[PDB]
């Protein structure tokens, strides 16, 4: 049940790492957009202002107004007061973009550089063997278990150069030797191709020896 | 199973460790700009209602209004009484920016402070060696483990200079000496490549000797 | 425009210059927009962004 399960698990536990980089990739950006939102919310309200100041100076036939578009309109002006203020020489404006300093911006740009730098190590499709009984003895099996997370495949067992072994996810490794032996588990498909390398060491038995 | 499942549940942890920092730098935005929000709040009030007074100082044709100018212009002038509040001399207005005390900014700058300082140790992509049996015989195993959080890599196993002695992940350390060995797990890609020491000393059997 | 349209002022004449540009940092950080002599540009400054990649 374990091992029959393995490959939705993998496929599963990729599928949450994808979940858990795009909440944080989605948080970011509804902070960056809760950043700018103070902005537009603060310059769409200075030119709604604005336009019901040039409102209520056009239907005047009063005259205080033009005194007091010198009073009401630094009013205005400091509705962007920590952003790009204005003023009015003698009717006529001027955009400061002042460059207001932050640190919460940089911060942010330094998540989102090291959220790019864990994005290159998340892999996908890896293979990996497994060895029980890395010591071995002249006829002992020492059950070879490997694991491909790819969709078809035919995952062999090969002896060193290239020779088939095996069929497919399990090998049973006889050597009647002594060297220490390198199998290699492939797993080939229509797309690419994996491989990976396991080293089993043989030795002779030390009470029949002399 | 668990060993099968190390990259992805460390690649999964760094994940979450990314979620618990976004989720920190959120909370200080959305602090911030509630921050903001009271200043914006009270000045977009503060124009809104002056716009209405010389809405209502334009179409008076009364001549009450010009006496009270002088009276709800300080009522206009307690909406941002703890901000920049105005006033008016005979008809002119100027703006103080009083720069008043809080201590919660500098509260949450030193907060922006710690979490920037916090995010220069948030390290990716770190291998680690690890092995039983530290103290060994002149034969026994003390099978070394390494674990690499590469994509793609070798992962090989290095004798004090460069001599390969093992394939990957898993090393069997025969020693026939006396001294203390240091063996580096290796792990190369196509990037960068990373290096790790563990010290493995031999000693004689005490029975044997003498 | 609404407030030009019926103003029969003649101010809004002369601060069609300055209210104009106070429209124009809507969309700073975006296509933001000027006035030569009466006449629009859009710059579309095509502005950096990580996140996006």
């Amino acid at each position: 049940q374990v091992r029959a399960k393995m490959q939705i698990d993998f496929l599963g536990m990729q599928a949450n790492l994808q979940n858990a980089k795009a909440e944080t990739l989605n948080k970011l950006i509804q902070c960056q957009a809760m950043l700018k939102s103070l902005k537009d919310n603060a310059m769409i309200n200075r030119a709604n202002a604005l336009v019901s100041l040039l409102q209520v100076q056009a239907n005047a036939a009063n005259g205080i107004t033009t005194s007091n578009f010198e009073a009401a309109f630094k009013i205005i002006a400091q509705i962007g007061s920590e952003y790009n203020q204005i003023t009015l020489n003698n009717g006529n404006v001027s955009v400061q973009e002042k460059e207001q300093t932050n640190e919460l911006k940089t911060i942010l740009n330094s998540l989102s550089k090291e959220l790019e730098k864990l994005n290159q190590q998340s892999e996908v499709n890896s293979i990996q063997i497994f060895s029980d009984k890395l010591e071995v003895l002249k006829d002992a099996p020492a059950r070879l278990w490997g694991f491909s997370t790819l969709s078809n495949a035919k995952e062999g067992f090969y002896n060193e150069a290239n020779e088939q072994i095996a069929s497919g996810s399990v090998c049973l490794f006889r050597s009647d030797k002594v060297r220490k032996h390198t199998i290699t588990f492939k797993a080939i498909n229509t797309k690419t191709s994996l491989s990976k390398n396991i080293t089993i060491s043989v030795i002779a038995n030390k009470l029949k020896e002399r």
